[PDB]
């Protein structure tokens, strides 16, 4: 197990490219099984026997570099559990919450996360450090042609793999970015970009995916378009707005370091003086210094702090962590005062050394 | 070479709450200028004249309580005889012809006019009642808990005179406050027992807000902590509001590595004329803004 212990994996703890700004590289392969109903119509019988195909086919068999297969199942996981796993972005709050015989498999690695009884029966998704979007598909599209040769795809050929949900409907295809925008945030450059980004087809979501909010200045571009379109072109697709989208964000930080100067050196080190020192803090001030803090190690004005270990915070400090830290649920106040406590600590430690 | 001598830096009685306490005896063209001639040939004391002071000089003197702004701007004539530990400072050409003033740190009246009207007997034994008694006082928490706009008519009623040391008017900056006035010895001795009255209900409102907001209050006395350790830009306001903070959150101790003489000591640095002094130079208020942070950020690295 230990799923459940680290917050960002030896995997997802690589440098990749782009990996200042690009979090993450998210690709998602949606498909159905033959000769069972979709999650949208099924009974309780299909959904256990869906999950017991899958524990047959995949327990005792590894898969190499990534490891050996785990099945979790949401009805053995406790809440704390669930929600540990869609912070760590291993599974989504549909799955944790509104599925009861939903399922998880995972690599050891933790880079390939299968779901099970979600939206889909199943949703194959491959996690890649920084910007690699054509790496994670050749890993999906291998992975998809081995999970085939042990189970049989409802596919069509002129509608394509079949779907429960219409947004997803031919390919099963999305592929996603996780993006930290402070400056185009700051800039408010963002209420332009996001409709723009909606006209190429691409949607602009939260941290959680969609129902999630914009945390820390974090947020997921991924496409909408599912037909019509081959999975590598549609990656390429991605990668080259993802590319504006960088530069934009890049230059946006020279613009805000040409105008504001010493304003802006002021804003992160007093996000740094709160988590250093505060012993109250909540949700979203967190995720705004932790952000503030990001932007001045990229820029060059705090030294002596990884941004791994932001990146950590982000996600150690959310409620499933920082109970599983405490040890036993925590109340609203309880948290906050946790919450300060975890990112004191954790600088403090930068600091020493 | 420093805002605050080694002789205010000393502990005093009831020095959490008192910072210093003061005493000025009033006592009595060419004729200035033969006075200041007679004391220079009477004094170790070393004497600084106006008229051979720079402008920036003169306000220094005026942010370390040393001379009188009427002195300092309307009195190039005045001069001014200072003690090695400027405990002592002698006035003269101000109001009257000499105005003698003492200092010791914390709460100290009745010592204070004792050396004030020893080395008046001094004077007065070689050359041949306008008493102003006061001390300065950090009272956050009885700003906080909204109480002081109360206890000042009360104040006043009694015949003392209270005035914020660094706030423009009626508003005190940093929550530091100037309290002030018969016999001599019955008026010291008369503003010591007010004196001790504040520090008792200072202390009380000091508990009650530890028994009310607990862990909100850390964090209240630890986030000025941060912001006045790492900030680039602070203006006078917030930098007087989180001292007081800090100082505050060292009284109570959670803030335990760092000398209470930081409020006493940068809130004088953070004048404008040690801040030009700080710098070398003159500065536009956006550059003071940028100085006040710097200087607060290594008086506090000094500690940490
Ligand atoms: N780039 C990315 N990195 C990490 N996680 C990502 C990601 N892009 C999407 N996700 C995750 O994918 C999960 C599902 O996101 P959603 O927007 O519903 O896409 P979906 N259901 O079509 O697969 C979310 O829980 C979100 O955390």
């Amino acid at each position: 197990g230990k799923f459940f212990n680290t917050a960002v994996s030896a995997w997802m703890s690589q440098e990749g490219p782009n990996s200042d700004i690009v979090l993450s590289s998210r690709i998602r392969l949606a498909r159905n099984i033959v000769d069972f109903r979709f999650p949208t119509l099924f009974s309780s019988e299909e959904a256990k026997q869906i999950v017991a195909l899958f524990e047959r086919a995949f327990v005792h068999r590894p898969y190499g570099e990534a490891g050996r297969f785990e099945l979790l199942k949401m009805s053995e996981l406790q809440p704390i559990e669930k929600r540990v796993l869609v912070e760590k972005h291993l599974i989504s709050p549909h799955l944790a919450e509104d599925s009861p015989f939903g399922a998880c498999l995972l690599s050891e690695n933790e880079e390939i996360s299968i779901m099970i009884n979600e939206e889909d029966h199943i949703r194959i998704q491959c996690l890649f450090p920084g910007l690699q979007l054509a790496e994670a598909l050749e890993a999906a599209s291998e992975l998809d042609d081995w999970i085939e040769g042990h189970v049989n795809y409802a596919f069509d050929e002129r509608l394509g793999y079949l779907t429960s949900c219409p947004t997803n409907v031919g390919t099963g295809l999305r592929a996603s970015v996780m993006m930290h925008l402070p400056a185009l945030v700051l800039t408010q450059q963002i209420n332009r970009i996001i409709p723009a980004i909606n006209q190429l087809g691409l949607v602009v979501r939260g941290t959680y995916g969609e129902g999630s909010e914009a945390l820390g200045n974090i947020f997921q571009i991924s496409n909408q378009i599912t037909l019509g379109k081959s999975e590598e072109d549609i990656v390429a697709d991605l990668h080259t707005i993802v590319e504006q989208l960088i530069a934009q964000e890049r230059a946006a930080r020279q613009a805000l370091v040409k105008t504001l100067g010493i304003q802006l050196e002021d804003k992160v080190f007093r996000s740094y003086g709160i988590l250093a020192n505060c012993r109250v803090i909540d949700s979203k001030e967190a995720a705004q210094c932790l952000s503030d803090v990001r932007l001045g190690i990229d820029l060059g004005y705090i030294k002596n702090v990884s941004r791994n270990i932001l990146n950590e915070l982000m996600i150690l400090t959310q409620p499933g962590f920082l109970q599983q830290y405490a040890g036993g649920v925590l109340r609203p106040e309880e948290r906050d005062v946790r919450r300060a406590a975890l990112i004191r600590e954790r600088l403090r430690m930068e600091t020493r050394l």
